[PDB]
């Protein structure tokens, strides 16, 4: 049976419970995030959904032309769905540098220094990062007394933000040979492993990553696909964004457009062969800026039921003008 | 810094000149274009075109048939096209770094030294159209990565015991000559390939996000292994500002993006000689084209007064 090219199954799980969405370059990777976060939301009016950024240019705010910041807020327009854009390292520098003043006038794992190993343990940074961040959301829950039913986190554009999965593993090998400190990071380990517990079962967290049709942005997605497999997430579905289906469009004359579509073409081919398996989404190009929620809500809608080239034109040209 | 190969295209000291770049640059155009505009500016002497590409991009470029034996191509005097697959024509390859690649590296220059020997022709400058994969030039990094081996061996061996180390039996020593012997073929090499003055490296690539993280990786690369980058071509730029305005404001929004790259480029290679090739929908085929294009290598391209160049291609 044929893995349809939708994420309808994920916008109708009532299993997932974090969804992390990623992609490298100009692939519309927030626009992605906005859309799961509106369609999931749209589709499951009984529950609750978060929307997370980490990037410091604040894509959400400008995505939707709110205003967000550390404390969530729901999206005007919307029941059931509100964001937060905060900056974990930020956060983190201020909490770990008072522990050092505290250590020299003498996440309870930093009193005095747990982040000089930083520079010589891959992960461990990014395992306070995360936790900074799993912070401030159970925060937001305990205060607004309503806690959130999903939560889609919006990647950040660069570095390797879940590489704390393989901390565990990092350092079990570390502390058999080294066999306070030592104490700390058996604390984390252990904070790391009941999250990996989440972030490792198929039903209950999933990655969905974002590229052009291109060739770069698809080795880069081989690339990011066989890092996520090597931490033990799943990877089932890509969304490829900018998609010009020139073959037969409005206005549609351009012949460098036209050129672009048959290369565009030639990789949406080696995807689909490539990627059999998973859910390959097709969206299509929106020549303009898809910002707020109206347009995001109507472009997000071809996540759920495939856009159509021939009928569905009229619907992105109310957007792309 | 002139926007331009100029210096290079007439530089009379450089005798290998690597053209490379990942993804779909126009890195064959670009590979041909630099032979070309080479080849015209010094009748006086020979040029080798050599490519590695199993497709056979430079018979597919220049609409020529060209294979392991050099060919002069068709229209032209002292340009010469050579198709090779080094690979196809020892086991410690998958352990050790380069070693493989300098194996390759020297079935090339050996195919080179044999045609020159035969046509009794020895070509002057060479121009390497750089494979599309892998690094095929890692092997600079062999020499040290060696000794640094060949080292650790005396701090294991001179420090265990007679029976131990001679309890290992099996023609490995027959390994410590050759793998000393193309230590010092590298290292030669390594005099030649590192000298700016004979060798430098080209890259190509498109005025978008991917390319540019792409190049940057293959500039701080090449510096690791001592070859000198001092020119960046970008290609597939469409100056649809000036494109008399031929509407289209997808292809519009796109040059408005190229541009924003464009601009960091620039702030970011500021040394470097870059070099800004207008997108040429179709595919430049063929030396009467390849050559009309290639002009603007020495010469910076206006998208006001040479657009009607580019589009007698279109
Ligand atoms: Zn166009």
């Amino acid at each position: 049976l044929t893995v349809e090219p939708n994420l309808h199954s994920l916008i109708t799980s009532t299993t997932h419970k974090w969804i992390f969405v990623g992609g490298k370059g100009g692939v519309g990777k927030t626009t992605s995030s906005c859309s799961i976060a509106i369609q999931m939301a749209l589709s499951q009016p009984n529950k609750q959904f978060l929307l997370i950024s980490t990037d410091p240019a604040h894509n959400l705010s400008d995505a939707f032309g709110e205003k967000f910041g550390k404390d969530a807020r729901k999206v005007t327009g919307m029941n059931n769905l509100s964001c937060m854009e905060i900056d974990p390292s930020a956060a983190l520098k201020d909490m770990n540098d008072m522990a050092v003043s505290r250590a020299n006038n003498n996440s309870l794992l930093q009193g005095g220094a747990l982040a000089d190993l930083t520079g010589s343990i891959p992960g461990i940074d990014e395992a306070l990062s995360f936790m900074e961040v799993m912070k401030h959301i159970k925060r937001q829950e305990q205060d607004e007394g309503e806690t959130f039913d999903t939560v889609i986190f919006d990647t950040a554009p660069t570095g390797h933000t879940l590489r704390f999965l393989q901390l565990p593993n990092t350092l079990s090998k570390l502390l058999e040979k080294f066999g306070d400190i030592s104490g700390k990071l058996n604390e984390l380990k252990a904070n790391v492993e009941t999250i990996r517990q989440q972030f490792t079962d198929p039903d209950l967290t999933t990655f969905v990553c974002v590229c052009i049709s291109e060739f770069l942005s698809l080795y880069e997605t081989e690339r990011l696909i066989q890092e996520l497999i090597s931490y033990d997430m799943d990877v089932n579905s890509i969304i490829v964004n900018q998609l010009l289906f020139a073959e037969n469009d409005q206005e549609h004359n351009c012949k460098r457009c036209q050129a672009r579509w048959k290369m565009q073409k030639k990789y949406l081919d080696q995807i689909d062969e490539l990627y059999e398996d998973f859910h390959v989404v097709k969206m299509p190009l929106c020549a303009g800026e898809i910002r707020g929620l109206n347009n995001l809500t109507k472009f997000s809608q071809f996540l759920n039921k495939e856009y159509n080239p021939i009928t569905d034109g009229k619907v992105i040209y109310e957007l792309e003008d």
